[PDB]
């Protein structure tokens, strides 16, 4: 079934979104640690007016529910050497969600789910192993879990 | 002497937040002026297109009336730098940055609130009005020897 | 007694020196957390061939033990709206030791005194409270204890 | 002829040695502006003592003058993905030397040559194109001059080992 922004609308592909925290502001890049800096990680923003970097889905118009998505973040400056697109830090031990994956690749695929009670709260789960988040450097960071609650915002 | 209209042409309030926003990219947000200063902090216009600033909250020496002292205070939950979050005038330095650490009860931090141009909502900050400058991050708010904004509600 | 260096020659005000952990390279400037960039705190650097950042002794020619002196970071480029004189982060509840004292003032004094191990071998003593070190932001940072941390003057070449 | 470091002492591979200008302290990491964080260009630091990132050369265990090296920077942590080797960035306008290269690739190759009168002075050529500095955020970053191979605009450079 269709994914719907937080105006209860259905989610499009190539469409901007801000992913923000069903459970302070927005997703946004910052590094994981102080021993890497490219890729970049995913944490939520302390500020409580930022909306986040807003997002683009893609699929390998509509955005449907347990199917493989690609989330690319969407910047017109980007200084890593790398992709946008978000994927898993398989080396880590924290299994970080970073950036720099391959959108039309395995590797960068996830699936929005459904997440407990409320409308148009999803959860991203990877094929199941959900989206968590950890505490780091920057704030709480997206982790892989051996579920961090999100909305989808349109950028008006 | 008349009200200082937000985006949606509604007075401004004191004690109320508002993004500074370019009328002329995104926002306004403290960044540092260049890499010999950390504290205080600058005032950049941020290029990613959908940050809406660091919001401000303006108080007087509740209506915000245009030509009448008002001081510009940056809100804020975490703050690194020792000083105030406050904008001022960087007077040492040449190109007279538009700083924090002011003290919002003194004269060094009033500023007049000012129609710019055609367009309803614009204005300019002030006979010296603020200008925008290239530096590190960016345009960077400064003292002429003039940068339109409007002033958005935080909803 | 006079203070010596890592040559064994007798500390000079005035002039150049690197601070060793005497126990990863020299002590600099890095902010405690990320809560705080200004003023600055004084950590151990993990790079094994970093000096560190030199410091100028100042008496309130000779540097003597159990004497008042202050430390002031030797840079051609600081940041922070305030000194580069050490002294104590009072608020903090680490007691961090920071930049920003006045080094003519008393909350800017400190005393080297001769440390266990070794010859030229110092720590750190505030009026006794001794400088240590505790786990940061940016590895180990100087902090006022209540585990001295042991300290070489290397003098700049 | 072998390269000499500052004591005279003839330059050995796999071992550390500061690139200090011959010519403010020695070559470092930094970014080459806001828009690039990896991979990591080269500058001069401008406090006077940092005696710079120590850095090993290798050869595709003397180092001699106008042969085939890589210079490979030596550190505890590296936060880019990519080598601590010095390269070419080819893709700017600037021509900056970068971090990320391949030690045994030609991408990687530069030429230690001899600099102007006094001893132990040297200059990176890239096969004649040499190294120069250019103003960047950090301070004079490493770049790669047009160059009929002159000492004009070549940044001079001493090797010291680290003892
Ligand atoms: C808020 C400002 C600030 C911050 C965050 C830092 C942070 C740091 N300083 Mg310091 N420093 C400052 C102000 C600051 N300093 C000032 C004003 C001076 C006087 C000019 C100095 C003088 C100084 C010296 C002489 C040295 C340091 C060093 C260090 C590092 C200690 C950690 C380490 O040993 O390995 C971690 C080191 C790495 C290089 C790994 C990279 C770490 C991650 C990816 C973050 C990138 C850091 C980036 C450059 C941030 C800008 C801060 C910059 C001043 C370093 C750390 C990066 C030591 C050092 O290591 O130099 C590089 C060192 O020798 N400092
Ligand atoms: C290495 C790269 C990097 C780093 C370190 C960061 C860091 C951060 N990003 Mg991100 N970001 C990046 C890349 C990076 N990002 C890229 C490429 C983009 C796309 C262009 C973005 C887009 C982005 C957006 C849209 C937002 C962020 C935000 C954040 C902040 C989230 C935590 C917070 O709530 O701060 C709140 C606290 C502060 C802002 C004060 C920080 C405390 C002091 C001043 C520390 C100063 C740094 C210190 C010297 C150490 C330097 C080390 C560093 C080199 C790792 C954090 C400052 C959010 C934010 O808060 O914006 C400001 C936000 O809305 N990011
Ligand atoms: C030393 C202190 C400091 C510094 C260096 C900065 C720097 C910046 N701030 Mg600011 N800010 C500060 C203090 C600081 N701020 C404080 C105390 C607050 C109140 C909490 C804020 C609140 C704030 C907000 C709300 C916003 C900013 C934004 C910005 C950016 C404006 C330029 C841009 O559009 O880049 C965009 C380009 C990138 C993010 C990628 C550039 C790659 C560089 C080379 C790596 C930079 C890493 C990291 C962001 C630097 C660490 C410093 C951190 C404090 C931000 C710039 C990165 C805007 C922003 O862009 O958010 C991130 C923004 O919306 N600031
Ligand atoms: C992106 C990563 C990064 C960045 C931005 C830097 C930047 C710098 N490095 Mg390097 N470095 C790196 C990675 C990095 N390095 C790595 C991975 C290593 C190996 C582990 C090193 C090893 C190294 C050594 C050994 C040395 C440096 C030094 C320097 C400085 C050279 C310019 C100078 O003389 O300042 C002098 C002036 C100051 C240090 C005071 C300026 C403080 C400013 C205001 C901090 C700015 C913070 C602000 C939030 C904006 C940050 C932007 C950032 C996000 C890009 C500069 C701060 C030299 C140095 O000077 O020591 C720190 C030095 O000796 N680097």
């Amino acid at each position: 079934e269709p994914v719907k922004d937080t105006n209860g609308n259905p989610l499009k592909i190539e469409t901007r979104y801000f992913i923000q925290p069903a459970s302070g502001g927005g997703l946004v890049p910052a590094n994981v640690d102080l021993s890497h800096l490219c890729p970049l990680g995913i944490v939520r923003t302390s500020l409580p007016y930022q909306p986040g970097l807003p997002v683009t889905i893609s699929t390998p118009n509509d955005v449907l529910t347990n199917t493989n998505i690609a989330i690319t973040f969407d910047a017109p400056i980007w200084p890593c050497p790398s992709s946008k697109t978000w994927t898993v830090d398989s080396s880590s031990e924290e299994k970080y969600i970073i950036t720099g994956g391959d959108p039309k690749s395995g590797e960068s695929f996830f699936r929005i789910e459904k997440y407990g009670n409320g409308k148009n709260t999803y959860k991203l789960v990877r094929y199941g192993k959900s989206v968590g988040s950890t505490k780091s450097l920057w704030g709480p960071a997206l982790v892989l879990n051996d579920a961090f609650p999100i909305k989808f915002r349109e950028v008006d």
